[PDB]
C-alpha cells in the first residue's frame, strides 16, 4: 500500500466532470476544479489544468497526470507549513499517508485547525487523537472515509484499507 493506492481508493476514478460530496466540480482522481456552481467555469478550468478543450471529459493517463501533481503539492503544501512541517516529520511512514490523504482531501487550511489532533498525534497519543479526530464535521460528513484515515493515524497499519 502507497499513498497513491490509498487515495485512488478513498477518491475514485471518473473521466467526465462530476459533483463532489459536497456538490462541487471535480474530476479524474479527486481533483477540485472550482467552487462556483457554473457548469462552463468547470469546463474553463479543466482545460485550463489540461491545456486542450476537453469539453468535459479527460483520459485515464490525464486523469492521473493530474493525481500526480495534486499529490505532490499537497505534500509540499505539508512541508511548508510550519505548524504541519514538524507533526509530520515527527510521524512513521503509514501514518504520514494518513496525513496527507487529510490534506488532499480538506486543504492545508482545513488540516491546520485540527489543532488538538495535531497536538496529540505529535506526542503520540494515538488513540486520543482518534477520538479528538472524530469530533469534526470532517467526521459528520463522510464518516466511511474518515474512519479508514483515523484507524491508520490510529494504529500505524493499513488494516481499514485492508
Ligand atoms: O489532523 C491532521 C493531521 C496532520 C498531521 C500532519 C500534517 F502534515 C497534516 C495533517
Ligand atoms: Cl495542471
Ligand atoms: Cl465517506
Amino acid at each position: 500500500m502507497n499513498i497513491f493506492e490509498m487515495l485512488r481508493i478513498d477518491e475514485g476514478l471518473r473521466l467526465k466532470i462530476y459533483k463532489d460530496t459536497e456538490g462541487y466540480y471535480t474530476i479524474g482522481i479527486g481533483h477540485l476544479l472550482t467552487k462556483s456552481p457554473s457548469l462552463n467555469a468547470a469546463k474553463s478550468e479543466l482545460d485550463k489544468a489540461i491545456g486542450r478543450n476537453c469539453n468535459g471529459v479527460i483520459t485515464k493517463d490525464e486523469a492521473e497526470k493530474l493525481f500526480n501533481q495534486d499529490v505532490d503539492a499537497a505534500v509540499r503544501g505539508i512541508l511548508r507549513n510550519a505548524k504541519l512541517k514538524p507533526v509530520y516529520d515527527s510521524l512513521d511512514a503509514v501514518r504520514r499517508c494518513a496525513a496527507i490523504n487529510q490534506v488532499f482531501q480538506m486543504g492545508e487550511t482545513g488540516v491546520a485547525g485540527f489543532t488538538n489532533s495535531l497536538r496529540m498525534l505529535q506526542q503520540k497519543r494515538w488513540d486520543e487523537a482518534a477520538v479528538n479526530l472524530a469530533k469534526s464535521r470532517w467526521y459528520n460528513q463522510t464518516p466511511n472515509r474518515a474512519k479508514r484515515v483515523i484507524t491508520t493515524f490510529r494504529t500505524g497499519t493499513w488494516d481499514a484499507y485492508k
